[PDB]
C-alpha cells in the first residue's frame, strides 16, 4: 500500500515565454518622485510536480498578485484643552486621552494570523503563539 | 509501502526566455528623484519537482508580486493646551495624551503573524512567539 | 517502505534566456537624483529538483517581486502649549503627551512575525521570541 | 527504508544566458547625483539539486527582487512652548513631550521578526529572542 | 536507510553567458556626482547541487536583487521656546523633549530580526539574543 505517482509527458514548449516579433518592440519608461515604474511582465512558472504526500503545501502562487493593501495611520485632531484633577492616587490608569489606530495586513496561507488592537487595555497579554510539530515519516 | 514518484519527459523547451525579433528592440528608461524605473520582465521559473513528503513547503512563488503595501504613520494634530494638576501620587499611568498609530505588514505563509497595537495599554506582554519542531525522518 | 524520487528527462532548452534578434539593440538609461534606473529583466530560474521529504521548504521564489512596501512615519504636529503642575510624587508615568508611530514590515514565510507596538505603555515585554528545533534524521 | 533521489537527464542549453544578434547592441548609461543606473539584466540560475530531507531551506531566491522597502522618519514638527512645573519628585517619567516615529524592515524567511515600538513606555524588555537546536543525523 | 542523492547529466552549455553578436558592441557610460552607473548584467550561476540533509539552506540568491531599502531620518522641526520649572528633585526622567526617529532593515533568512525603537523609555533592556546549537552529525 504505497504509491508511485508519475508518468508525464510533454511534447511542445513548457513555461517558454518567447516573446517575438514587434511586440515589445519599443519601450519608454519614465519614473519621477518615489514608487516604480515597469515595461511588462511575462510569467509562465510551468511545471510537472508529483508527490506522495501534499500536506498543507501551496504549488502555484501564494501571497499577493496584484494588490493595494497599504496602511494610514490616524488622520483627525486630538484636542485636549484641560482637565482639572486636584489628587489622584494610586491611579494605575487615569485621566488618559488617548487617540490610537492599528492596522494589520491580510493574514494569507496556512496557521496565520493578523491581531490588531487598539484602544486604552490590552493588559495581561498580546499577540499570537504557536506550537508547530511536523514530522516527516515520523511521530 | 514507500514509494518512487518520478517518471518526467518534456520534449520541448523549458523556462526558455527567448526574446527575439524587433520586440524589445528599443528601451529608453528615465529616472528621476527616489523610486526605480525598469524596462521589461520575463520572469518563467520552469521546474520539475518530486518528493516523496512535500510537507508544509511552497514550489512556485509566496510573498508579494505586484504589490503597494505601503505604511503611513500618523497624520493628524494633537493639541494639548493645558491640564491643570495639583498633586498626583504613585500615578503609574495618568494625565497621558496619547496620539499613537501602529502598522504590521501582511503575514504571508504557514505559522505566520501580524501584531499591531496602538494606544495607552498593553503592558503584561506583547509580541509572537513560537515552538517549532520539525524532524525529518524523526520523531 | 524508502523511496527513489527522480527519473525526469529533457530534451530542449532548460532556463536559457537567449536574448536574440533586434530585440535590446538600442538601451537608453538615465538616472538623476537617488533611486534607480534599469533596462531589462529575464529571469529564468528553471530548475530540476527531487528530494525525499521537502518539509517547510520553498523552492521558486518567496519574498518580494514587485513590491512597494515603503513606510512613513509621523507627519502631523504634536502642540503642547502649557500643563500647570504644582507637584508630582513618585509619578511613574504622568503628564506624558506622546506622538507616536510605528510600522512593520510584511511577515513572509515559516513563522515569521511583524510586531508594532505604539504609543504610552508596552512595559513587561516586547518582541518575538522563537524555539526552534529542527532535526534531519534525528530526534 | 532510505533512499537515492536522482536520475536526471537534460540535452539542451542549461542556464545559458546567450546574449546575441544586435539586441543590446548599443548602451548608453548615464548617472547623475547619487542612486545607480544599470544597463540590463539577464539572471537564470538553473540548476540541478537532490537531497534527501529538504529541510526549512530554500532553492530559488528569497528576499527581494523588485522592491521599495524604503523607510522615512517623522516628518511633522514637535511644538512645546511651555510646561508650569513648580516642584516634581522621585518623577520617573513625566513631563516628557515625545514625538517618536520607528519603522521595520520586511521579515522574509524562517523564523525571523521585525518588531516596532515607538512612544513613552516599553520598559522591561525589547527586542527578539530565539533558540535554535538544529542536528544534521542527530539529536 | 542511508542514501545516495546524485546521477545528474547535462549535455548542453552550462551557465555559460557567452554574449556574442553586435550585442553589447557600443557602451557609453557616465557618471557624476556620488552614485553608481554600470553598463550590463549577465548573471547566471547555473549549479549542480546534491546532498544528504539540507537542512535551513539556501541554494540560489538570499537577500536583495534590485531593492530600494534607504533610509532616512528626521526631517521635522522640534521647537522648545519654554519650560517654567522651579525646583525638580531626584527626577530621574522630566522635562524631556525628544524628537526621535528610529529605522531598522529587512531582516531576511532564517532566525534573522529587525528591531526598531524609538522614543521616551526602553529602560530594562533592547536588541536581539540568540543562543544557537548546531551540530552535524552530533547532538
Amino acid at each position: 500500500f504505497g504509491g508511485n505517482p508519475g508518468g508525464f509527458g510533454n511534447q511542445g514548449g513548457f513555461g517558454n515565454s518567447r516573446g517575438g516579433g514587434a511586440g515589445l518592440g519599443n519601450n519608454q519608461g519614465s519614473n519621477m518622485g518615489g514608487g516604480m515604474n515597469f515595461g511588462a511582465f511575462s510569467i509562465n512558472p510551468a511545471m510537472m510536480a508529483a508527490a506522495q504526500a501534499a500536506l498543507q503545501s501551496s504549488w502555484g502562487m501564494m501571497g499577493m498578485l496584484a494588490s493595494q493593501q497599504n496602511q494610514s495611520g490616524p488622520s483627525g485632531n486630538n484636542q485636549n484643552q484641560g482637565n482639572m484633577q486636584r489628587e489622584p492616587n494610586q491611579a494605575f490608569g487615569s485621566g488618559n486621552n488617548s487617540y490610537s489606530g492599528s492596522n494589520s495586513g491580510a493574514a494569507i496561507g496556512w496557521g496565520s494570523a493578523s491581531n490588531a488592537g487598539s484602544g486604552s487595555g490590552f493588559n495581561g497579554g498580546f499577540g499570537s503563539s504557536m506550537d508547530s510539530k511536523s514530522s516527516g515519516w515520523g511521530m
